[PDB]
């Protein structure tokens, strides 16, 4: 029963010594414009790719934009429009084509069609594209009728989008309003109890207040849902930063439980001054369950919770080492290290994946919550940056995350504002370029 | 910035050398009888309490039960019936009298109230003493009319039950089913769109194939509702156990990643032979990232899945080392553990209650699954075991898991047969008593 273990990932696997060599879901979004379709959709395909589902969003917008000279009016969204009707179905089916060959011929496992799809009937062409490729389909209804809710969109994202470059705000909201109503007559909501009995959906109803939710048929789809939950778009504000400067770190040593330098306690000091005057009206903290993090919160004279997800990468046989004795005593890993970074794992420790396996949690609380401080550490840091800058794990373990320096994210629009703040305490540099 | 780590658990905590010294919830559940309000309720008490939340179930009925001679018939339940239903009434509020002193007075954090509460009276006196008691409160009905559904539960619950000992199956039937009916015409379903528009409520309709969610106001609201997503009631059988022997297993020593001995393959070998004449349409086999669980999957020669929180729990800096030398070389330590087997983390390693976290999504993925073997190691054995069979943490670092037997776990009624298969190859006993 003889088995060998995999150089970069560590994973054993048996030997095999003329070498020979789930289904995907299609998240069809449904409901009227300004309904925030596309900011869930942008949202769950953060979410998956970083739990590393494979997903990627298909709007057919971008392809009525990529069709279409420039945007003329509202008009163009009339239903006795005849010829761009045709355009627009025509570009519903080359998203379809897309759709098709991301998920049967470059494996992605989930396209999140992001269309109107308020018709009955364009949904049953989808469910039988869905069919004939065999698709599992699941519908994300966003379901809203507050005036309040819609001006809102269209001010945070419409009037400011290509389309109305030529034009004030005044001009752009009243074209907008006109072009929802050319989806209102011909909008049939989804229905369970009705002609959709059969349909995996989930239907949002007033941005969350309440959701109905029928025959879930996977965990993706439950996961989903768990994710619906946790969200919400009050406005708030993330801050990320590392523990001040420790003992190791001035060694230039890894990993370890040291605590804070000198410089170290300068900067808790400087952090407590830079929370006051932020001046929020409530904030939570939360640390690591080491002692750099949690002086760090002492410093803040603030109530804050340890959490263990926050620990730093474990370097595991290479815990305490500096990295040139990583490299004298363990050449064959260093290299291993420095050409796949996200995926290599140490000796009886841990990969960058790991920490996003179990990072996963502190995300979801991430979006439960309103203001929250995070002092954690480098690797730490850079994935839930990856997480919140929608960047890549090609590029998540070189994000740099210099030390006594906080980082201030805004949820925004489509994404997040990122300031930068250094609070002006010298340390020492932990990084080693994107090498 | 002094600071100083606690010597069980191992948690960096700050000197503060007269020494001085998230509200509760009310899950009230909902509906007529044989919908499963009681399954559903020990369930999740069974989840929470696991996942660490202190969680009691209150039954109406269990007090009418200490209350009241022995069983007369379903007229005791007549709306008709003036006495009795003083005395339920009486009842209802000696449940509610010691679920104020659960949560006020002795810290639990959820009381789960399991009473039929179908009348919108009876659900504004509950919501009342909430208020006045700074008690959350939480709806979970449990809705269907399928007569199929309710006969179902009707003989796998009801006439087995306690008050029915002195009859025949064929009566304690029609008893029931007269009884449903004596709450049939009072009957006020929950409804968000009308008298309910503002409470915190899953309503789980037909037994799983819908939900209706409204206000999720906190993480464990939406952690149930999760929950209650990845549950089901289709019948299925549960197989956990250990890899066959390893080296370190014969040399007495923890921790590491050693491979099978010789009586561990032949273990492996047992167990293929004991899968195929448990004659299984499908399974799902996991092991850890470990070698000793991969090469006895091998063995079955059927396909599997490798977790990371399969893993045994890490002794830290006692990996490898045998119990002898662990007391020699750590005193402190050893006698720590001794005393406190569930809390107690070892320098740099792990406790059990770290492994009750890792294991989390283990125990979601099984409740969605049906038939799974689990091969595994003896911590992370006896914390499945305990979630299964609603062991305490008190207890739990102490289940027996010996080597080379299988545990099969069967869901049934109100929990779980266990029956245990020694396949009949030996090895070296690593328990140690109830120390
Ligand atoms: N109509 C509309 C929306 C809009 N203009 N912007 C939106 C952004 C998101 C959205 O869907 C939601 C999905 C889930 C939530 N989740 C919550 O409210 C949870 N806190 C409720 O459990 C909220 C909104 C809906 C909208
Ligand atoms: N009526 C009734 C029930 C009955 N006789 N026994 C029951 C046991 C549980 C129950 O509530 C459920 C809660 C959640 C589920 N979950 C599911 O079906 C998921 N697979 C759907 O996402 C199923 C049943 C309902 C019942
Ligand atoms: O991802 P790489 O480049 O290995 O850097 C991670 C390193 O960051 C460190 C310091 O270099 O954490 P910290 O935030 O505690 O200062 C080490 O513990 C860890 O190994
Ligand atoms: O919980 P305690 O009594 O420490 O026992 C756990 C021990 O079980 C072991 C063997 O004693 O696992 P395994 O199932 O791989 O045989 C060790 O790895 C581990 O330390």
């Amino acid at each position: 029963l003889e088995l060998t273990q995999s150089r970069v990932q560590k994973i054993w696997v048996p030997v095999d010594h003329l070498p020979r060599s789930n289904s995907p879901t299609v998240i069809v979004m449904v409901g009227l414009p300004a309904r925030g379709k596309t900011y869930i959709s942008k949202k769950l395909t953060r979410y998956l790719n970083w739990i590393g589902v494979p997903t990627k969003v298909f709007n057919v917008g971008e392809y009525r934009r990529e069709a279409v000279k420039q945007y003329s009016s509202y008009n163009f969204f009339r239903p006795d429009n005849e010829e761009a009707m045709k355009v627009r179905k025509q570009c519903a089916l080359a998203a379809l084509r897309d759709v098709k060959s991301y998920l049967a011929k470059e494996g992605g496992q989930i396209a999140v069609f992001d269309a109107t799809n308020t018709t009955r009937e364009r949904r049953h062409m989808i469910l039988h594209f869905a069919k004939e490729n065999d698709f599992k389909a699941f519908f994300i209804e966003s379901v809203c009728d507050d005036p309040t809710v819609v001006a809102s969109n269209i001010m945070e994202v419409k009037i400011s989008s290509p389309d109305y470059k030529d034009c004030n705000s005044a001009e752009a909201m009243d074209d907008f309003m006109k072009r929802i109503s050319c989806y209102e007559a011909s909008y049939q909501p989804l229905d369970p109890d009705k002609c959709d009995r059969d349909l995996s959906l989930i239907k949002v109803i007033d941005v969350g207040r309440r959701f109905l939710v029928n025959r879930v048929q996977d965990h993706i789809q439950s996961r989903i849902v768990y994710y619906l939950m946790n969200i919400h778009v009050q406005p708030r504000t993330i801050y990320l930063c590392r523990h001040g400067e420790n003992e190791h770190n001035l060694q230039g040593r890894i990993g370890g439980d040291s605590g804070l330098s000198s410089r170290g306690k300068k900067f808790a000091s400087a952090l407590s001054k830079f929370v006051e005057e932020q001046n929020l009206k409530d904030l939570r903290v939360w640390t690591s369950q080491l002692k750099s993090t949690i002086q760090t919160a002492e410093a803040l004279r603030l109530p804050y919770e340890q959490w263990k997800a926050l620990n730093e990468i474990d370097a595991g046989v290479c815990e305490e080492l500096t990295y040139e004795e990583i490299r004298d005593t363990y050449p064959e890993e260093y290299a291993l290290r420095e050409q796949d970074k996200y995926y290599y794992r140490y000796p009886t420790g841990e990969s960058y994946q790991d920490l996003v396996q179990r990072l996963e949690p502190v995300i979801m609380e991430l979006e439960r919550q309103e203001n929250v401080l995070v002092i954690c550490h480098q690797a730490v840091l850079r994935c839930l940056l990856a997480y919140f800058l929608d960047k890549s794990a090609e590029e998540m373990p070189y994000l740099k995350c210099p030390l006594h320096t906080v980082l201030k994210l805004t949820p925004v629009a489509y994404g997040c504002r990122v300031e930068s703040i250094y609070l002006n305490v010298e340390s020492v540099c932990t990084h080693r370029e994107r090498s």
